[PDB]
């Protein structure tokens, strides 16, 4: 079950999950046409890098809105399939917005940026649902944020 | 005041006000003894780099202990001036917790890692002052960690 207050981890994890999924699909889905166009700034950086591609947003999108199908089946809670895809942009658009950080910091393409690289998408996420109207504890806030990296960490140990 | 709850954000920066003081003082005290006597780990990455000096943190843990001397005078609560060199502590190993990490990914000494560089001794000292006894709200640890960031973003914008 999900309602309006986000106040248990599993109830987090299911609203989540379209951004999860959204933030995961692209590593797959390849991709190879840049959403900067290949821009660099007059720092000497690529606005955002190679590793954003118009591919990845796309499938990102369409996998958290097929995602958020599952989600509001689930959880019986239909405005799931309609808040999905919103969220799964805020996850789209934060991940960017990390890397957004990564270039203007020197940090080339692809080199860790640690708790950054794992919560960007997170923290656009979280935003997106905010300002759809869910509340947050905080408690359940920092409980997903490891969540996320225990998974990340749980990625790589497998 | 400060009491075992941490529940205000005004009660935090009085904790944490010695870390914040123990983990800033290294980058004037200088030193140039490496904590890691230049060890080199397998990965060909030093155990922590010549960022971490014993100077170092001997200056920090000082400096530590005499904030939380002005910390207990302030807040009327003399076992700040028993906690605060603990919670320095804290705040360095979560320092040299964070190179280690930066190291063992390939970062090199003094290249950015957003949020791990300006969040690592926090969370340090947070985990000491839970050991002590302290209890903190999840709000007011997101808070006092946002106001790190905005304290270092404050810093660069002066
Ligand atoms: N919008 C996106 C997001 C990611 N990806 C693909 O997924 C990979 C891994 O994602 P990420 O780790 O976020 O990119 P990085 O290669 O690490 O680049 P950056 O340093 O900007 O994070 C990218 O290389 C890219 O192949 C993509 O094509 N489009
Ligand atoms: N225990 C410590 C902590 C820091 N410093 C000094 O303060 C500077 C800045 O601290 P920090 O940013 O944490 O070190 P970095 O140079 O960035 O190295 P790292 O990549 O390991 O974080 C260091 O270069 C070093 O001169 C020190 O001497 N001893
Ligand atoms: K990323
Ligand atoms: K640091
Ligand atoms: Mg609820
Ligand atoms: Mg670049
Ligand atoms: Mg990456
Ligand atoms: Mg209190
Ligand atoms: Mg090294
Ligand atoms: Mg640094």
């Amino acid at each position: 079950a999900v309602d309006w207050r986000i106040d248990n981890i599993l109830e987090a994890i299911i609203l989540m999950l379209p951004a999860m999924i959204a933030n995961a699909t692209p590593v797959v889905a390849g991709g190879r046409r840049p959403v900067d166009m290949g821009v660099v700034l007059p720092d000497g950086r690529r606005l955002l890098g190679d590793g954003k591609t118009i591919e990845g947003l796309l499938a990102g999108f369409a996998a958290g809105s097929a995602a958020g199908v599952l989600a509001a089946l689930a959880s019986g809670n239909m405005l799931l399939a309609v808040h999905s895809p919103a969220i799964a942009l805020g996850a789209l658009a934060g991940d960017m917005a990390g890397s957004f950080v990564k270039r203007r910091l020197g940090i080339e393409r692809g080199r860790p940026a640690p708790l950054l690289d794992q919560l960007d998408f997170y923290l656009g996420a979280l935003a997106v649902s905010i300002a759809l109207g869910y509340t947050w504890t905080p408690r359940v806030a920092v409980e997903a944020a490891a969540a996320v990296l225990l998974l990340h960490l749980a990625a790589n140990i497998t």
